[PDB]
């Protein structure tokens, strides 16, 4: 997977990609399905962008989002 990503997901073309909007430094932080639902921001106010393909997600970075940087699966 992609060097410096804990995750490793690069999106599908159609696939969901999540932001939080109360915890993301900007509309660019997203996490995949998977580390969404696993997560605390599942609770938050967000948005769900479909990919157009390529992008990557971003869970376990500590600088994108100001709490819960690990889902559960990437505790
Ligand atoms: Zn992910
Ligand atoms: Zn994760
Ligand atoms: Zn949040």
């Amino acid at each position: 997977g992609p060097l410096g990503s804990l995750c490793g997901r690069v999106f599908k073309v159609g696939e969901p990609t999540y932001s939080c909007r109360d915890c993301a430094v900007d509309p660019t932080c997203v996490l995949c399905m998977e580390c969404f639902l696993g997560s605390i921001h599942r609770d938050h106010r967000y948005r769900m962008t479909t990919s157009g393909g390529g992008g990557f997600c971003d869970c376990g970075d500590t600088e994108a989002w100001k709490e819960g940087p690990y889902c559960q699966k990437h505790e």
